[PDB]
């Protein structure tokens, strides 16, 4: 099996699981006590970034290692679009992924990270099915939508979600003829668009992130198709931070059990307040 | 058919007010008032449009609340297109369901495929195709958009107009134009004829949004309306058990102006309301 | 004599006379004292209106029985265009005439009330003959200006006035078979365009309002031809309202006195201060 | 029974029937022979009018007077429209009616003659409801659609027939206080447009006009709810012009028989070209 | 019912159907293996370099054709001319092609094709106009192509759209039908029988700008039941070895090794217009 292959076979281990942005080592040992699959380590999250505004980058060393040495569970850290070196130092840290996220002030704004010169396996956001298949061709291991970050608002990685599965389902059955035209429409590399078709889904494990909220929200992303689910602002800046991570995670693992999703939110004390754009 | 079940259930509410309601007393006051139904959530639609945030379905431990203060039927309102919010609020034993617009919407491109539940759904129009297309995904019962939390009642007047105005465009239509006409309103055709033969929708129809007044409910009516929901217009008003009681009288004595006089006679303050 | 005949016969008591709003009986007194033909029953006056923003509604029922007791001349009150149900409670009161008013928040975009299905007779505004004539196509039985309200600016109501009595004289002396298309550029029925040819004025008592805020002002209306005047705003919204009352009562019954126009223009106090556009 | 009220009586006794141009006593007589129920006399059809170009007036009057002589059944004749002078002339020859027609060069542009100041029953051309409603308020005793003239294409004579009977219809069942409003979007009277409310028809004859070039195109109008059907260009060039008159008139009156409409299309020789606009 | 008009038009799958402007033409269409023949006054090539208002045939060039054949026979009325089609079915004809090569009678409507005994034919450039004629009544559906020109363009870009939308429709999310109902302006209910299927729920045939066997074959590739063939035959050197070209290319459209002997020394195709 090619290196590629190895990092994306790493990234199914996460399948059915919740991935929830930390600030220090004590939110991370919340985050893996409620059954997190991965923490991702950041000094801002996306809700505050929006807020204050700034350029938000790489976050120091040290504070990523505090948070790797308090959990047993994969650690995950984000680097800007483009920034090569940044992705260096993090995975000379020894961290477990890369997220190259425009959630960050973007470092590059013709070019992407060339993911394939790291052994690291990097995450990067899509909002259609052409822009995954690009960052998957970089090397991106993973793929997720880039929803509406820090506003709690659900619309827009509904709408991403769609977008991408809908073109995959299209793709299916399309005559094969038709699929050379395809894949110049989405600007995507022709031989990653025969292997969706041939697979009938992303050749990399799917998360949704950006805007997820409740309960109701992670699950309704696991019932539209998605591998798994991010959270960020929607924990800690939420009314009750642990038992609004546990409730998440049981949502994303009963994502088809209305009586299990009625007894997690009930009770959950205030969601973020958020912002309707 | 369970649809014709559902819409068959719905017809129960004819003639009645369906109110907002943030707590069990305020869901006791409905009742007591002569509601037919109460609209469980956490933010009146002149809070949410005051405020802003992000507005979702209400935590269910405050709507299992509501449903036990009453014994009337008990609504909840539910995103656009938020299918799993829908699936939790059917979980928690409520009477109907609305997919409803003064929440955040969660899809823009699609509404609930309500045929996949049970319960009935309530979606609201601002025009005949429009009523037409929820009703084909399953609503059991349509209102009005109306503007909602502004004490205005421009828009519901305009939306029941259009709608009921293309209703009696199509009972006398040449039938080899109702092709077109379906056309036009981007609605199923079937459920366009079936309009046609009926004169009327096929579900129960309600006036929703901005409704402030006992006049106003009576207005609705007298426009065709077989009821109406209310919500900022009373708990936001002066007298809320009053103001309940006047509206659900209006209602039910719509056509009577003696009794809309004696109803509306020292009633207190109204919500003020914007003028968008 | 038809029912709509009658109405207008009633209208035309009002002739020579000044129609004051007023929030309250004492109001409605100090109105009646000063020798108002009647009085318009509100809970707001259009200076507050305009100012405050809000719905404007039907007044309650309570507070126009109120007027209507503390006083002996007609009292009328005012219902939202197209809100028949408004008009159906006012006129189960038993007062004397409803104004379905734009003052207060329109509440049917496309349509008028069905002012023929009333027993008691409507007044409704015009800034054109074409609009009065389609006012009174409806039932209404009095016309004033809409006139700018709410500011004490009388430019708007001049401009009203002149238009609906200019295109009057023009209609005077048309050639009768030009009257079609006119009737139809008014969009106007025919057969009350051709009754307003006859008759050389409106076939309805026209009054002006909108602004007027001095004595000089109610005669300036009466001089361009009008029947009386309505005020709002600019009696109680003044320095002396009974004495601003008693001044624009005479200078509508003296209008082209001068003498008796400085008379009680004379040490009048501060005039409503206004807006102007 | 009022003047109006007898000259649209005297048009009723026209349903049923075809009115056919003609340019000379023998046209005329083969019209009259073919069963039309009227001849309407021109020195030019709509086809040669258009191919030609030059100004379009009245007939001669003498040309006018040999048709009216050569026959036993009722002459119209086109007068220019708002041309009053030549609808003075016609009338004074005694023929039976005058179509005040859009095929000839229009005289005013502003104006229609004032049709209530003559003995005689006119005829107008329509395009919608509204258009019909002006022209009968204006005295016009029938009704026609424009169509399209010169051509041979029933399109726009389908589409006017659609419009006019479409919006008859809708104010059939319509609430009666958005009558108003809809008189005025027609920019009609609203007194005539009750009067159709209740009646559910054109308050006169109406006739198809404009482009009926087949037996199949007259039955078609027929159907779709005319009284009767004009025929100008559509007939006279032929091999045997007789024999298409007589199908038209056939087709007519056996609108809904199939049987007999392809009896009389059968072996029809040359219908007129035409031209597609 | 509806059902079996639609079952009638079955029969034609696998076949040719060629317009024909007299008794000759239509025995040269049936000898050389035409399923029907479509009568015409005027070829769609003539009547687009003429001009003209186009309107149904004479009756009476109809049952002269109807009466030289034992093969169905179809024949046209203008968009909207419900009389014409009243005049057509009266005749005893088998099908009406309710078609825009002739003068539109009506730019709004259609005919109600569910008031007539006999089958219709009507034309689409999209999944959307399909399941709209098709809820009027239509029995049968073909591409409208291009008329009258030889060039087969139009008809691939019609042909590839109607079955690229079918495709997408058959294993798009059921909760996503609805929106594309609204989409495409077509009734719900056709559309989700449409899905179920897999395919059109009538008979669907290539028409406009047929010119050559390759042309024919090329339809019947991408998935038509069978073509129409107007203007591409009747002026030739040998009119009904065209003919017979094109229904072997038909029958056989998978056999590059026939389509290489019926195209072999055709003589002179129509000239056409870009
Ligand atoms: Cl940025
Ligand atoms: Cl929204
Ligand atoms: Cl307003
Ligand atoms: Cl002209
Ligand atoms: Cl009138
Ligand atoms: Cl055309």
């Amino acid at each position: 099996k090619s290196p590629f292959s190895v990092k994306v076979g790493l990234a199914q281990m996460l399948r059915g699981g919740v991935i929830m942005d930390v600030v220090n080592a004590e939110q991370a040992r919340i985050a893996e006590e409620a059954g997190a699959c991965a923490v991702m380590a950041l000094e801002r999250v996306p809700a505050d970034i929006r807020a204050q505004g700034g350029v938000a980058r790489m976050s120091d060393p040290q504070m990523i290692k505090e948070i790797k040495q308090a959990v047993t569970i994969p650690v995950m850290a984000k680097a800007r679009i483009g920034h090569f070196v940044e992705a260096q130092i993090l995975e000379a840290i020894g961290i477990d992924y890369i997220d190259e996220s425009e959630v960050l002030t973007l470092a590059d704004e013709d070019h992407h990270i060339n993911k394939h010169n790291f052994r690291i396996p990097f995450v990067c956001g899509c909002r259609n099915l052409g822009e995954a298949l690009r960052r998957i061709r970089e090397g991106a291991a993973m793929i997720r939508t880039k929803g509406e970050a820090g506003t709690g608002n659900i619309i827009e990685a509904v709408r991403h979600v769609r977008s991408v599965n809908g073109d995959i389902r299209v793709l299916r059955n399309m005559d094969d003829d038709e699929v050379f035209t395809f894949a110049k429409k989405l600007a995507a590399p022709y031989d990653l668009v025969m292997q969706t078709k041939q697979l009938g889904r992303l050749p990399v494990v799917q998360f949704a992130a950006g805007g997820v909220a409740t309960p109701a929200d992670a699950a309704l992303m696991m019932q539209l198709g998605c591998d798994g689910v991010f959270v960020g602002s929607g924990i800690f800046k939420s009314g009750d931070p642990a038992r609004r991570a546990r409730a998440i995670v049981q949502a994303v693992t009963h994502y088809s059990d209305p009586e299990m999703l009625v007894e997690v939110s009930c009770g959950l004390g205030e969601a973020m307040v958020g912002i309707n754009l």
